[PDB]
């Protein structure tokens, strides 16, 4: 199979989540890897409503898929060994990579201070970017998108009549994202090669074996798919998900 989209996930071991709010379905289905969850998770079409998070089950072997994530509103974290939560990184963001595309966090304010107008409204400004014609794009309430992938950013609709659109001030995810000297006690969010390669989630194995298993290095901090130096290299590094090359350097700026 060629599907493999897990990376695109933050983990958070032992935790599952239930909503308070009896609102939003959730589909459960028996399924024998946390892998195939995540797959459908990001595919189109493949559930009924846009997918922001999954659980995996490893006792009963089922995974979880929910309409949100432990960010939203009136959902609890809940403790459990054999559950596994997996939140798409796109809505936890709070930075940008690049023209910021794949952006799909909560920012609803202009670079200016105003508020955006809603996507699915014509008030102030009519226009056709709506979420019927934008599909995977995240066009939904105000928050601030890139839905045609332009060079300006993450844009919205202004609700000061006055004003059309207007860019938002969203920082580049290499912003904050600094080490100090060789990364060797870098703990931060790099998840992307200096070339630009995705990571290799280190509790894989798959296109590239390794020794880092998380279970034996804890206190190194192998999770997800983070660029880590856990070994005294010149710089922090990760395995790629290109077969072709195993593991990379990533570019992470120094503090000083």
């Amino acid at each position: 199979k060629r599907r493999n989209t897990i990376h695109e996930f933050k983990k958070s071991a032992k935790t599952t989540l239930i909503k308070i709010d009896p609102a939003l379905k959730i589909k459960t289905k028996k399924v024998n890897t946390a892998d195939q969850c995540a797959n459908r998770c990001t595919r189109n079409k493949g559930l009924p409503f846009t997918c922001k998070a999954f659980v995996f089950d490893k006792a009963r072997k089922q995974c979880l898929w929910f309409p949100f994530n432990s960010m939203s509103s009136g959902v609890k974290k809940e403790f459990g060994h054999e559950f596994d939560l997996y939140e798409n990184k796109d809505y936890i963001r709070n930075c940008i990579i690049g023209e910021g595309e794949s952006y799909k966090g909560t920012v609803s304010i202009t670079k200016s201070g105003i508020k955006c107008q809603p996507w699915s409204s014509m008030i102030p400004h009519e226009h056709s970017f709506l979420p019927s014609s934008y599909r995977g794009k995240d066009l939904q309430e105000n928050y601030c998108r890139n839905p045609r992938g332009e060079e300006g950013g993450p844009w919205c609709f202004t609700s000061n009549p006055e004003v059309r659109y207007e860019v938002c001030d969203i920082p580049q995810c290499s912003e904050v994202e600094c080490m100090t000297a060789n990364g060797e006690s870098y703990r931060g969010l790099m998840d992307h090669t200096e070339s630009g390669k995705i990571c290799q989630r280190w509790d894989h194995q798959t296109p590239h074996r390794h020794k880092f298993l998380p279970e034996r290095y804890p206190d190194k901090g192998f999770d997800d798919n983070y660029c880590r130096n856990p070994d005294g290299q010149p710089r922090p590094w990760c395995y790629t998900l290109d077969p072709h090359t195993r593991w990379e350097y990533c570019a992470i700026k120094t503090c000083a």
